[PDB]
């Protein structure tokens, strides 16, 4: 029982609070189906112009997977960090 | 008419790539309210709390509104960057 | 009882996840103090040069306290990544 | 000598600065420590779970090793913030 | 015609803006050069201490291509910011 | 004499490495006085269109010396790795 009473910082929490901290996790989820379809949709786009030069160059310039995973990580540590604007740890 | 086509790094888009561009930017809108809706719970405990220096004591060293702050900075960046992932800009 | 297995993404914990995650925070708590000291040291070297423009202009220039402030944001962070290593919920 | 007076923003320090900017570095190193010891288990409990694909999916699912990445990266940025705090530099 | 009026969040943009939004970009160019000559360094650096496994020990602890790495998504979301701070699109 | 051989992480450095750090530090200048102009330009269109609400709920809306503030740090803390990618300190 209770673990997260072990690690320093825990506070107790409303439903309301829990509720918004689902609410946060619950749109993250469709931010992970939509970075899916983009990562669907860009490896598609790279195998369906495979030996033209021109345009492998110009996915190879353009970085896009790695947008995607500079995307991807921000939308996380914005969600971990409204998630402490609700659950208010009292710790640094 | 085309003022982006004078912006350097401008791309010919599909509306496949304008509707996964307009797909980001309505999930947003929905993390919008949902700090709004954060803000006001804040701004609601806040209040809620006057008087009682401990209460307030714990919410000036817990930093909610920072954090809020900071969680809807990377939730814009965030969308930025896979938006940046679709449109796929040729400029650096 | 339970608050967080209330919330999406919690997982089992051993003691020896519990005992890392308490040793990121307590080492955390040494950067805190740190940042205190600098903070105050920041706060005496502005009012320890009073009416001396230049030197008020030497740290307007500089910006410490908000270069303090990216510092303590990233030092944060990066013990909430480090956490979520080591916890690892299975939520996005 | 003097090869940082070669380089645009030297600012002469106090041995108080200087102090400040070795205990930012001594504790950075005490993160580091950590790191590796939370490195370390990440690549006992992969090898420690190998055929069992039920808990592969979950730690690939779970993506620590990244998370540490980001961690580290994050605690390296916040230390430069702070020594930048303390060193203040005369240049943007 | 005018596919970015079809993304929610168009404004409609002055001569003085585009002609901002071209010399952040203009100047991204020359960091850009910047970063690739600092990638030639880095990968001239490597090979001429090739078997002098104190100098690759030294090169792997340094970790700089991973640094100039972070060096290039810093320069290019700032860029990003600032142009946001132009266009300023009536969009989250 | 040489307080940064005082400072954990010191190198000593080529005159090739110390040209190539001063020439981050040009082209942060350019950024600067650019960054500088566009402080300006928002200054100049929120009073030119003060007691037009519409006008500044729409500049109120699009934060933009917010993400101004957004765009230096992030241009700040690229020309701080670049340099940490050529100067390479022994510390972490």
């Amino acid at each position: 029982d209770n673990q997260h009473k072990k690690i320093k910082g825990y506070r107790d929490l409303s439903q309301e609070e829990i509720d918004m901290m689902n609410r946060v996790k619950e749109l993250g989820s469709q931010f992970e189906k939509l970075i899916q379809d983009v990562s669907d949709h860009l490896r598609g786009q790279y195998n369906a112009s495979l030996h033209n030069r021109d345009e492998i160059t110009r996915i190879a310039n353009a970085e896009p997977g790695r947008w995607l995973a500079i995307g991807k990580t921000d939308i996380q540590t914005g969600m971990m960090a409204i998630i402490r604007a609700i659950a208010q740890p009292d710790s640094f």
